[PDB]
């Protein structure tokens, strides 16, 4: 129960701390909204850019490259766009971003109170009492939510076009591509299991030879150059089907 | 319990954020309603346009085509129409769409207050106090719900006509069409299972040959050109019944 | 629990949205009631017209016909009449339909307030304060419920006459008709099961021949023309009892 | 139940005691915030600097060294930065750090009340009633949260660059590095188990010889110089793959 | 349930009795705080100084000695420092220690009320009403908590330096030291078990000889001088590895 | 449930009866506090002096003796000191003991009201309204709690010195003393069991001889003089290790 | 549930009836307290004097005797003293016994109101309003509780001295006395069991002989004079150890 | 559940009906208390006088006799005395018996109001308002409870003397008397069982002979004169031990 209690206490403290006041300030407010917009989005973007093993496969070993790079970048930027869309649909962040540069304010307000730019930042702060801005905060909330929805539409549209073109111009058919992906999945799982047990037997043999203090068996050597040879990325040629470059490397 | 708590917290935050205020604004309100109408509808339409594997079957491989295209487009536009119908029956969105172009307003209001177009947008906002518009908001809600019901009738009618004609002019009978669909289902499931285990054995053999470092077996080759040959779409000719083009490709 | 919570939230939202206000409007109210009367009724009528496989049996294959058509139409119009009866017994819809054409109003009200047609639509809206109409709304509710009960009587009467005549003039006896229906039920279930397993074996054989890449077995061919031949509808002649046209087609 | 009750009582007492008042004091407040910033951060930094066995491996035995040292220092400073980021996002600590050196105050306040530096420390204390500082506390809270978010961005960026470069310039490939780490894991677990049972048998033999009072068996001797020889750190040379220096020491 | 009820009643009585009032007294208050500071700390220090069996091993038998003594003293003073740190972070004790010697008071208060030393002791007592001291109590609470945090930092720093130096200059490597500690653990457990059963058999034999009234067996004698010989402490020499002096005493 | 209900009722009655009012009386109050101090302490002291079987071993049989006597007296006075310490830390008892002899009062009060000794006993009674004594009761509570803490420190210190010296000057080593105590424990348990079954067989034989009415078996006689011989206390001589005097008595 | 309900109802009625009002009466109150003091104490004393089988062993058979008589009397008066101590610590009874003989009152009250003896009995009755006695009731409660505690100390002291002397001058040692008591326990249990089954077989034989109507077996006769012979009490002589007089009677 | 509900309803009705009002009446009240005193006591006395089978053993058969009669009468009057003691300790009954004969009243009241006998019966009725009797009711309650306690002491004393004398002058010893009572218990249980099965076999034989309609077996006859012979009561003579007169009747 200790873990449960500590986790609930930590979560409550965390959320009470992420309380979003949108401080009404003449000039220090814009960055307040801007960081709450960009930084968590950038964070999730980075985590996506990190997590996928496909890019790591390319990166290791002392560092056409455009296609794979834009593919991985989009496949990772999927999620941060979802976060920023959800936040922008939250409305609070952009509502705080209302002020921004003075150009936005001067172009923005209808000029009714003639005192917009002076103490506009008070408008999400609810401290200003001019009727014009008390209605204008609502319109700004609207612009935030609307922009968010427009973004979540643009992102799905881009995903459509991306996946469709990537699915349109490939030489291989569909019912084989599905089977190929199943193949790669099975290969990954089999590799995990058998490499695990092979490393296990290697360790067992070596540690027994250490306790005894004698020569090892010298059963076989997984060649490191071979490892690099099978780490190739592209895995296609119309003639030599040979998926999974390891499999391509069975002729010699 | 952590997943459960995080999911309920996220759902509550999400729904509190999708709170729909319908900001009363002279000109920025129309798009507010318009995005809440179109964008989620377009989203679900796109997801339908993506999900079905029948269209993907046509799309892959470097891209009569009308019939299949309108069939898939309608079969996917089924759901977005359901969303937009439910929303329009919600009444709030179109109620916010009341203003729209000025032509709608000038033609719309009875001319009683003579001040409609000035601050009509306040009518779902409940801030306007003219009796005429306080009753007119109700009629607009009515028009929304009624239009929604009319749409959900038109959509079912269209579905009827579509499925009836598609069921009327086909050469094959009913009790055979049912059996054929059962056939295709069984074929899909069998294909999934056996292709899975065949890829499994392929991977096993190749990974064993890799650990040993020797020549593979060369059992057999699923031909890629054969894969493309069996990916055909139409699957009918009165003479050569031969469902499931794979099955058609058993004579040679 | 996620499915349960989402379903209850959706149901609550749906029902809160189907809230029926009956907007009091001089001319736009009649259609408000009319759609809530007809459209859900038409919807359930259409779903009935779709669901029964007996009509589909007739429809497929490039399209005396009166008897079967009126039979299926009544057997499907059973349910929509139940919906419209329940709704009309609800009273709200027709109460909203009070206004209708002006002829209904002028003939309807006793002429007491002499101001009926002007703002009668307010009478279910409870905003009108003339004593005559405040009592007249009740009578309209009465007319709605009464008409509903009259309809639910007429529908059961029609069902009686229909099923009795259909049960009266048939040549076959009762205790055999029951057995015949049991027969058709058993035939349907047996057909489902055995056709399922036969398609299963067909698929197995063909997919094995594909993995191997060799000629199929050519066990037998369910003839498509035979399928159409056994799809006939009438299934009766006094001499050749031969229920279930498939069974009739065993002499040659 | 005694342990549970004592733990909940202790936790409640602990948290009630860590109550953070931010005493408003002219000069003794700055250190109040500074210790609550640095000391828990330094504590978690130290615990990280202690816990990892990789550094201990280097440290023991009477004490190129730069690379490993910066690697371990960053890998341990990961967590304290997370603590300080969470705290700075809490806002209270830095809000208490508002005062700091007088330079911060004189540069900070807009000069409105002209009495900032006199009793500014009261501003998180809520005792000062000047409007300027009552709004300025909010901006200070903002600066705290914003700086926190900037730090949590900088830390993830640094983690990215660190892990990417460390993953970029290594000679070995990826799919082999994963296998190598699995290898080291298996080696650690096998070592734990077998060393455990070997020490067990050693102890059993010696304690039996003690109860009897006779000469021991002298089965074998794990050489201490050998232990030191196998404690090496680098474990790489392009030619002699020989992971896990113990494994490198199997040729002689 | 009796034990449970008596324990909860005793705990409630105990805690209600340890209620800390900090009596405001001119001269008798300082010791009030001082005992609540030192005595529980000294108590836990003593319990640590008692509990560890390593020191007892040295102490028994009619009583270089510096190194082991400072090691055990620090290893035992670990916990009392934790208690005193937690208490000092509680703030109440030192807040009561505010008064102390008059030098602390005269140097302490800003000289505002000019009546500090007269009735300062009332300041945690909340009975004094001078504004200066009502704010000064807060600063004293601050000094308490801050000093506590400084102490909990100094203690962890000292622990770091201690364990690092003790881990730095030892001749044996790490991966062998871990194994050695595992060895000593296994030896302790084996000793417990086998000594237990050996004493059991000894007692059985002697008590049987008593019931019968005859001569004992005289199986063997665990020599007391041998016991003292195997009780040695240092257990290291670079040449004769021979951990666990018992094990060192197997050559003769 | 009857036992449970009677026990809870008895406990509630008991505790409601041990309600401590500290009657404010000029001369009869001192003994009121004194008995509540000494008598329960003396009671637990006596129970300790009774319970230990080591002293009984010395006492029986018609009654160097200093060492064992002070050892047992301290080992039994352990607990009463804990009771009196807990009570004195309760504060109420000594607070009632405030009055005591007049010397304590005259030396005690600052002489402010000049009416201390007259009606000081009212000070824990809360009936006196002089400000001096209303503050003095608090200081007396302080003196009680402080004295209690001083006592609980002195007792642990004495326990330390006692157990350390007793552990310091003994000739036998530690790791043998532990084994010896385990030995005595096992001997006690074995003695309990086997003496039990031997008395059981004795009783069985004699009662069978009684039912039959014949001569007994005369198997053996546990000699009473032997019993006294094996009841000796010291159990040590450097030469004849011979723990557990019974065991010492196996040579003849 | 009937037994449970009747028992709780009876207990509630019983306790509501034992409500102790201490009627304030000039002369009839003293006996009111005196009976509530003595009678339940005498009752429990008598029950103790009855229950122990050791005295019954002496009493039966037509009735040095001092030692056993004082031993049994003290061993039985143990409990009544506990009851009277608990009651006297309750305070109510003796508080009611305040009045007693007039000598107690005249010596008791300080002579302040000069009207003590007239209506002192009202003092626990709370009806008298003289300040002196309203404080004097408290002192009387004190005297009651204090006397109770003094008694519970005297009783434990007496128990100590009694059991110590009885344990001091006995000729037999301790470790044999424990074994002897275990012996007597086992003898009692064995006697219970075997006498039970022997009476069972006797009854079986006789009742079978009755149903048949024939001569009995005449197996054996437990001699009544033998029964009396084995009922002796002292069970000790230094020479003939022979515990449990039955066992002493095995020589002839 | 029906039995449970009916029992609780009956119990509630019964107890609500046994509500004891003690009607304040000048002359009809005395019997009100007297019946509530004697009648339930007499009832339980009678039930005791009935239940014991020892007296029935004497009574049957056409009706020294003093000793057994007083023994049974006391053994049965045990319980009614307990009831009357509990009731008298209840106080209400005797409080109602306050009035009694006028002699009790005239001797009873102090003569203060000079109006005792007129409307004294109102004193437990709480309707009289004279201070003297409002205090006198309390004293009467006291006399009731005290008399009850005196009675419960006298009864236990009498039980003591009775059982002691009956245990003192008997010729047989204790340890044989216990065995004898065990014997009689076993004899009763064996008699129950075997007589049961013997009557069972008798009935079986006779009812079989009835169904068949033939002569019975005539196995044996339990003689009625024998039954009377074995029903004797005294069961003792010093010479012929022969407990359980049935057992005495085994010589002839």
């Amino acid at each position: 129960y200790g873990l449960v209690t500590l986790l609930t206490a930590g979560g409550e403290r965390i959320f009470s701390a992420v309380a979003f006041q949108c401080p009404c300030s003449a000039a220090w407010n814009l960055p307040y909204g801007l960081v709450f917009l960009l930084v968590p989005a950038l964070a999730l973007f980075l985590l996506g850019y990190v997590l996928s093993a496909r890019t790591w496969r390319l990166l290791t070993g002392c560092c056409r490259g455009s296609l794979v790079c834009t593919q991985i970048s989009a496949a990772a930027a999927l999620a941060p766009l979802t976060w920023v869309a959800v936040a922008l649909l939250g409305g609070a962040f952009y509502e705080c971003a209302a002020t921004g540069s003075a150009a936005f304010a001067q172009r923005l307000c209808l000029g009714r109170n003639r005192s917009c730019a002076a103490e506009l930042p008070l408008v999400p702060c609810n401290q200003a009492k001019a009727s014009d801005v008390q209605d204008l905060l609502k319109d700004l909330k609207a612009q935030s939510q609307v922009l968010g929805w427009i973004l979540i539409a643009v992102v799905i549209i881009i995903l459509l076009i991306f996946t469709s073109v990537t699915r349109c111009l490939s030489p291989v058919s569909f019912l084989q591509l599905k089977f190929w992906k199943i193949y790669l999945e099975q290969e990954q799982q089999i590799l995990k299991s058998k490499a695990t047990e092979h490393a296990t037997e290697l360790a067992k043999e070596n540690i027994k030879c250490f306790f005894e203090g004698s020569h090892p068996k010298e059963y076989n050597t997984p060649s490191m150059k071979e490892w690099q040879q099978i780490s190739s990325l592209y895995t296609f040629n119309p003639k030599g089907q040979y998926y999974s470059m390891l499999h391509k490397y069975v002729n010699r």
